[PDB]
């Protein structure tokens, strides 16, 4: 035992309802909207194969000549209610929105900079109307807040002087005056997940990572903070020197999620993937040619691998500078929300069954014992291996979407195989199980 000023203070999940509900909701969007968006990954005839939203670092852009982006801010297109319908029908319960990325420029007219959308041609409060619109579909809202903020010149990598460590600590108050800001304005927001806080001089400032943590659970009642945020007396960051996580879930699994038979410790904590669409672009890039896109069946294979394994899945999308959403992106959420639309009830408040892993696809358990076989691979030998834990028998398989009675054939003593429906349903799909536990 390591002895920790910083370190964690939750032992266990939260089960307060705010937390039940971060949870419940389990499929979320991100939305990625800054002023990378116009250049959208060029610069001056070079289209650069890196994350549009780090074109200033790849172009070598001063920070006031980045910035000069915010005169060609103007979002003819955008509509924070058609914005709304958009993840109401992709079935998203929550979305995750860039308050201010690494560049500095914040979707709020902040009190703090000049670089905001109020000195933009379009003027308004972006954040808070979107705030009022995905509220206004029953929507929660989650803030994505960068502390690297390369518009602010107080900001330091490290910490090497005294006057670096002057600069950083005026730094940190002016982090706080805008982290007070987004909580009171936008007093619904249901998270802050943090970014950029990987550097030194963060590392080394683990006691302001603790502070803003309990500053924002001060302000903002049953707030949740992710554990990226988090660097405890050491250093060491998400999980403190004593191995225990800091912040309220575990942010992670980016490009690859936990795997499914050696990575059962994710169920013992809350969790919470996000994705891109493509492999690496977050912000809005003009070229998706560069790298591999994502299917609809390979996201909604992602979604549902999450919530079997105790964790919410975010996917990502790019607004484009006009404000609108591209056609990838459209056709995207309306096919998750037609999927989720029929196969929903398996996704929403599920959780981990506690099954061993069959090759067919993954099971999730509803709230009222309901184990759910999600179907991504169709076996041609049309029976579905279900081995079941000690104590545990299948009662029933039923088909969700028809009520069709499925047939469950024991074939060894914890072993069973579950008949495929009598009609291919051409797309991964679910059975219903009633399962039954003994003594
Ligand atoms: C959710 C993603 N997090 C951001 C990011 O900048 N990651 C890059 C990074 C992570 C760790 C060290 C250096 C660079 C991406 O730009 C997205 O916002």
């Amino acid at each position: 035992e390591i002895p920790l000023k910083y370190g964690a203070t939750n032992e266990g999940k939260r089960q307060d309802p705010a937390m039940q509900k971060f949870r419940d909701n389990r499929l979320g969007a991100f939305i990625h909207w800054g002023l990378y968006a116009i250049p959208g990954g060029e610069w001056n005839g070079k289209v650069y194969g890196g994350a549009a939203e780090w074109l200033k670092s790849w172009a070598k852009v001063p920070a006031d000549e980045w910035l000069k982006l915010m005169d060609q801010w103007n979002p003819t297109k955008f509509d924070a209610k058609k914005w709304a319908k958009m993840a109401k029908e992709m079935g998203t319960k929550y979305v995750k929105i860039t308050t201010k990325h690494h560049e500095g420029f914040c979707l709020w007219p902040s009190k703090y900079t000049k670089y905001t959308v109020a000195n933009t041609p379009y003027k308004r409060d972006i954040l808070g109307e979107l705030v009022k619109a995905y509220n206004d579909e029953g929507i929660d809202v989650h803030f994505y807040f960068s502390v690297m903020d390369w518009s602010n010149p107080d900001y330091r990598y490290d910490i090497k002087s005294k006057e670096d460590s002057i600069a950083f600590s005026r730094f940190l108050e002016f982090t706080d005056n805008q982290l007070k800001e987004l909580a009171t304005r936008y007093p619904t927001v249901k998270d802050f997940w943090f970014d950029g806080t990987w550097d030194a001089s963060v590392k080394k400032n683990g006691w302001w990572t603790a502070h803003a943590e309990q500053m924002l659970k001060e302000l903002v009642p049953g707030v949740a903070i992710n554990s990226r945020l988090r660097a405890d007396d050491k250093g060491k960051r998400h999980f403190d020197s004593n191995g225990r996580l800091m912040g309220d879930y575990e942010s992670g699994y980016e490009r690859r999620l936990p795997d499914p038979v050696k990575d059962l410790k994710v169920t013992q904590w809350d969790w919470e993937a996000c994705m891109t669409i493509p492999e690496n672009q977050w912000g809005y890039h003009k070229d998706w040619s560069l790298s591999y896109v994502k299917t609809p069946i390979e996201v909604i294979d992602r979604i549902v691998h999450a919530v079997s394994m105790g964790g919410n899945m975010v996917v990502n999308f790019g607004p484009q500078a006009d404000g609108d959403f591209r056609p990838e992106e459209k056709a995207m959420a309306t096919a998750i929300g037609k999927w989720m639309n029929r196969y929903g009830k398996a996704v929403y408040a599920c959780d981990y069954a506690g099954f061993e892993k069959q090759d067919w696809g993954y099971y999730t358990r509803g709230k009222n014992d309901e184990v759910y076989m999600v179907v991504f691979n169709q076996p041609y030998s049309e029976r579905l291996i279900v081995k079941t834990p000690k104590g545990i028998t299948v009662e029933k398989a039923t088909l969700l979407t028809t009520g069709e009675d499925i047939t469950v054939v024991e074939t060894t003593r914890n072993e069973y195989n579950v008949s495929v429906p009598k009609k291919n349903p051409g797309e991964p799909y679910v059975i219903q199980l009633k399962v039954r536990a003994a003594k």
